[PDB]
């Protein structure tokens, strides 16, 4: 086993195309299914897998009522291989966690899992499923992180971490592991910005990240580090905004290094993820500008450099009726593939209950998965599929 | 590891052995089985493994009722291993997929997964687990596949594919890949013939298919080909029709070039197979001429090269007092046996529920497994087994 | 990996301590469990399991009703790891099966499934889970096997069948395999004997078996035989019975030659097992003399080769409070313990259900194992422990 | 694969990282789950398991009743991977049980688990899965052992057990194997003082115990032995008392020698653990002097010399509002950590039903888990979380 280099550059894709469907609350009607949030997946040089957080409840459970705040004693992450539902006898437990990142260097699974208390909260790292160290909270005020994928390359693996306000200014660190201890950190200046759950990538020997501004930015932060955690940070330059919620393209005017927003957007977002191609730009959005529903990702062309409104490629894998929620990135290793650079993907969650459909007691989501290739492919809407309310709910 | 050569001569067989049943049905009265269609088998070195579609529905609950197309975004390609029950616990996810082909090549699994809508449908080609390549629908009418194993040999792996009409002239493909990328594709011309569903098995270095004619032939199409995609089409020349409907064998002139149908056969059929042996050939068929019902195995002499109606072995596998559906055949490689030959098997669907058992509101189906031997082997008939209707149909 | 030579010396053993226990019965009040028969056990080198037969019906399901006979089209044969509940989320498939047998020859297992209708059943050998050979019935009466393990000795594997009347003359064979071919058998010339249901294990290089007479004997035949098949066959001489049904042991005197039988003990008799120890014996039994309740193994000195009636060791591990069942042999190689000799362990099954309690609809088995160790071990009661009726009973 | 040394010296740690959470009494409200007592966990080089013993009961089934003693013959010990929870389909059978410890060599698991009559009873020690070894009952009182993980160091494993009075003077002894083979045994002279339920962990090549005093000690024994089975045997001199039933800090003066009890603490207690830090003592302890509710770990200044009341450090990770219950230690080895000393962690138990919560008639426990990490960690309270009464229960 040898740690997997990842330094290759990121795939120029034309299209993406879908890869897996757990289907979990349609199987969860019957099956035993926990009720989770987060289905993001990470991949190892010869697997991949779909990590989600729990409360430890199952589908169809009266411990799935949402009667207990998000930031439980007992939050969980778990995963299961691609595809999998999340399910109560193929699922492996990873860290405790009600915030978490995971990923894989090559060797072994990396897995860092946030709790405790709102005010001194900490992550414990896990690697190859040993704790190994510890990252406790600098400013008391819910340390949290990505929600997503985070990055190895020659054996250090990175992520993005926050601690302070959630609609004003924060707090923002990098950090760089080796074999689950840390070995740096830098904290990322950026007065005015804000950065949450961010999505990131192996791009030519960098990390880039595409965030969520939960202040005053519809656009999504860019953070870039290297190896040395020296960063670039800014908004993705595209004059077509692409958090959730944003006001229609037209109405919208870019900035590479300012958060736009107004107009009813501020305060909120939703996780989300784009891919630079060269200059230009995948970013994913849902279809409504005010709500949860519906997915597509633009090719928007040198939307990575300037303000620019063109969309070249626009691909829907969800239609509007339906409801959506987080999505984040992930790479496709070379040690799979027959490429010489990492393959692009991203999940899609879908979420089920509450707070949008009232009548049910609980919250779930299920999951979809692209990754990108080289040529045009179709899109389509590929929904949840639950029929609710549920038994429980009756 | 290595490369399955696959170049082997079939074995000549003298009669077929139940190798699995996987009373699936029965147990999903209360475990956690998956509703499903087509568990075809295919094996790789060490391992045989039931595939089969889904909805993501398990029996008995709510969301098995057939109020879903069956192209929908949640149908989706699962295994098991060779006589497990298609469960929601041992099921490994393979594709997201309304028509599926798969296939081993001695290193890794290889995946073809079909989805989309039915006018711009694409396969997502999966190798060991990775999304590799796509196919794009090229006539934008129901891209679909074999609903059976593929064929590797030498590292490359190759399949079938039916673009265009159900019920008059379409286009038919056949493909060459390896390690999940498509090398190679070829039209085959075969105008006023018609191609679905291949059955496909590897035999001294060539590919051989027996199909499923659904436009005017009940008699089944027969494709060869080899490495270069060159290849010899037309329809299985015995003159004992193996299609369903069909009309009685006294009743019927075989054609080596010609589809022969009429006689309220016409616009129909059901996946089937069939075994070249020399100059004669093991084809199977439904009992019933009407119906997908009964099962059983005949051995035509010289039914390969000649419009023969000798009939040298029957066995009967099924009566025709049980339900049965689509069968297909698959190899065991030399890497398990003590041949020099590769082993023919078939898998047979017994399908329950609708549309037969009108008193039910859902579809599914369990497999019996047989391979050949170089021995006679007595018949018996190994049903499905559950007691309909089912709790959920009350 | 290699084969296992298990030539070695049938180990002395002075007491027999509990190995496992399945609580099969308990968990499926809830779990997902399968209706089963036969809990056997056989052992690779570094591995034990419990195959059994099912009907492909769950504990507390509708398929578990009684309505169907043994020798069903569903019948298969199944393994868990020892100790695990036969249940349906862990159970491996092993072959199609209303009788069967199975052992590790130290690369793959072998399977022997018999299936197909009474006047002409087939067996199927499965070896590394391939399809290899075929044994056809040849007396065309109920071809049947030792529902325990075979015996593999330097790479071959050798078993015993029954073909023939149940409660009088039948004809009985021993077999041979190399990687699942048969390479040799013999018929076993026993005129007024009867052999059923063979427990096996290796001793010196030799096979030895003990067995059940269903005709006119209450003393078990016993079969030793080596590898080519050469063989000795008569009863076991202890002047202490131990079939079931059977007579006090006042009554009985022992033959070493003739089976021994009468007062009302003729045309029954239940699967169990003897280990060689030198010129004495090992010898389990029910501890009812007319009933299949409780269990105990008793030390017969010199009950090898003389009519003794002198016991010199008796444990009893299941009080005649509680049902038992049938009961086999087995031994755990070398390459996991520390002993230059092969360790006699049997299993015991204990049925619930029909047709003692006949509350219940349906009929399943667990069972305890236990292994010869170096000195004296208490007994106790290990029952199977489950609360009648069961749901589906009401 | 080789023997683990573990010679090394026990860390020295600051606080402890919550490592994992089972949640498997909510996940058993509906999912398939035991009922346990004793989640204990052991490491080996590349995996940490919570071992469980259960009477074969699932969760909120009838089984579950209180109906039979804790020594019964349905008792197992089970294994699932850290963090699962103790569900039928991942657990893994290890041993009949109702007492038990196991632990992992570098090359198997081992695991003792006794069983028989009070006053006859029997460990079989398994090793790899085979039963290796018996040791019986000495003083025929319900031979019993520590209810947590062994100690191995350099191919050799170390375990206490307990023959005798439950509530007077007992007999004592330390165990010593290899490859599951009694190689040496001890009889620990202890007049006037109890030991049962220890807690051991290597540490610089010795094995280190804090166990619990059944009888006069409110304060916990300590036994210290090495490879020879010479051994010191004493109590933990801190003059703060960490048994429960105890009295007020300031109500108790501690001893290295003697057991310190009386003002209603006699006669009872509960398993605990505490790790030396050179001449100072990391202990835990239930936060109620009289109830097994909350827990708290306290670092003692010279707590392991002296009869220090100087409490330097004090962590609570579940609160005085919330069923606590057993807690136990054990170490991570150096083959997954980047460290060159043995990482000290503990289990927790958190007991629900009776006898504490009367309106259920079953009784659980699920686990927390935590490991020292070399900064200070804050504390939380992470409880069970199951909503009683469940559904069995009405
Ligand atoms: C999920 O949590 C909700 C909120 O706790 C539960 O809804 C509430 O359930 C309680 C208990 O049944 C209800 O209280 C009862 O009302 C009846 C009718 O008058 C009365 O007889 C009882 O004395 C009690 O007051 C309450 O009405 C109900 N709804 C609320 C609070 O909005 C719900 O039961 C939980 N669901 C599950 C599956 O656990
Ligand atoms: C499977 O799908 C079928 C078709 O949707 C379902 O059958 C239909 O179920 C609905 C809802 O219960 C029925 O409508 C109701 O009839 C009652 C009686 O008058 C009326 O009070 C309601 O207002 C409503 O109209 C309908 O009759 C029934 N049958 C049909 C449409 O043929 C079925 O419920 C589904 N099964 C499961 C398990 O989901
Ligand atoms: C297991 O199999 C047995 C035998 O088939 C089943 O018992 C039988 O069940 C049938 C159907 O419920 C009973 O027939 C009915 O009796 C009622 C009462 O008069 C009548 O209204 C119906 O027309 C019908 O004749 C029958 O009495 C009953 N007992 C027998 C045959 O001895 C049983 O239901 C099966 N259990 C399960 C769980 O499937
Ligand atoms: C768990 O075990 C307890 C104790 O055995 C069970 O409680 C007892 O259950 C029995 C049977 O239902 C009860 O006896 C009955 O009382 C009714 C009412 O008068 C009477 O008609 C019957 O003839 C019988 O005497 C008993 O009252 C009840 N409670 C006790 C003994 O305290 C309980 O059923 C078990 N729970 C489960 C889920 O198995
Ligand atoms: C993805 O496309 C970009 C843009 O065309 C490629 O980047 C160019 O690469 C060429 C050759 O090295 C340079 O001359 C250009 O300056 C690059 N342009 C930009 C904007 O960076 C890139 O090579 C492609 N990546 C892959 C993996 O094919
Ligand atoms: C299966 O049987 C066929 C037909 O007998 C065998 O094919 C013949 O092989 C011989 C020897 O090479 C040739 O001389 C004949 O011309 C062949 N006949 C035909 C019709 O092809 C074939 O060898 C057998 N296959 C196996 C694997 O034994
Ligand atoms: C089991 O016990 C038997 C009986 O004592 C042993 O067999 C004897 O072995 C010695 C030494 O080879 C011979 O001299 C005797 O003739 C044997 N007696 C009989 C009746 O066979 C046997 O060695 C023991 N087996 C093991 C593995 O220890
Ligand atoms: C844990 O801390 C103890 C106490 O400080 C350390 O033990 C000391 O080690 C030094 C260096 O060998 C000795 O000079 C002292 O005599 C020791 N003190 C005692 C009380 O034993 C110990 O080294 C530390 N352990 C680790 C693994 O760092
Ligand atoms: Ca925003
Ligand atoms: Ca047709
Ligand atoms: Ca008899
Ligand atoms: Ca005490």
């Amino acid at each position: 086993p040898e740690f997997l280099n990842n330094t290759e550059p990121l795939c120029n894709v034309s299209g993406f195309a879908i890869v897996s469907k757990d289907n979990g609350i349609r199987i969860g009607s019957r099956g035993h299914v926990f009720v989770i949030r987060e289905p993001f997946v990470a991949c190892g040089p010869t697997e991949c897998r779909t990590f989600f957080l729990t409360q430890g409840a199952l589908l169809n459970d009266k411990h799935s009522n949402n009667t207990v705040k998000d930031r439980s004693p007992y939050r969980a992450l778990m995963s299961v291989p691609l595809g999998s539902s999340p399910n109560a006898y193929q699922a492996k437990f990873e860290s405790v966690a009600w915030s978490a990142t995971a990923c894989h260097d090559g060797k072994k699974w990396l897995a860092v899992g946030i709790s405790g208390a709102d005010d001194d909260a900490y992550a414990v790292i896990h690697y190859g499923g040993m704790p190994t160290d510890v990252v406790r909270s600098w400013r008391k005020q819910i340390l949290r992180t990505q929600e997503s994928s985070c990055v190895c390359m020659n054996g250090n693996c990175y992520w993005v971490m926050t601690d302070g306000p959630a609609n004003s200014q924060a707090s923002y660190k990098i950090f760089k592991s080796h074999e689950g201890m840390v070995t740096n950190e830098r904290e990322v200046s950026f007065q005015g910005g804000h950065i949450e759950e961010c999505s990131c990538y192996p791009n030519l020997g960098k990390v880039e990240c595409v965030c969520r501004d939960n202040w005053n930015g519809m656009n999504r932060p860019i953070l870039i580090f290297d190896e040395d955690l020296d960063y670039e940070v800014g908004y993705l330059c595209a004059g077509i905004p692409t958090d959730t919620p944003r006001v229609q393209d037209s109405s919208f005017t870019g900035s590479c290094t300012n958060a736009v927003g107004g107009s009813g957007t501020n305060n909120y977002g939703v996780k989300g993820f784009g891919f630079r191609q060269g200059n230009s730009v995948w970013a994913g959005r849902t279809v409504s500008i005010s709500s949860r529903s519906g997915f597509e990702i633009l090719l928007i062309e040198d939307g990575w450099i300037r303000t620019s409104k063109t969309i070249v490629k626009k691909v829907e894998v969800l239609n509007n009726k339906n409801w959506s929620g987080y999505s984040g990135a992930f790479t496709i290793p070379i040690t799979m593939t027959s490429k010489q650079c990492l393959v692009p993907c991203f999940w899609l969650e879908m979420i089920r209950g509450k707070p949008e459909e009232r009548t049910s007691i609980w919250t779930s989501s299920s999951s979809t998965v692209f990754c990108g290739v080289s040529s045009e492919v179709p899109g389509w809407s590929w929904d949840d599929g639950a029929i609710l309310p549920f038994d429980i709910d009756k």
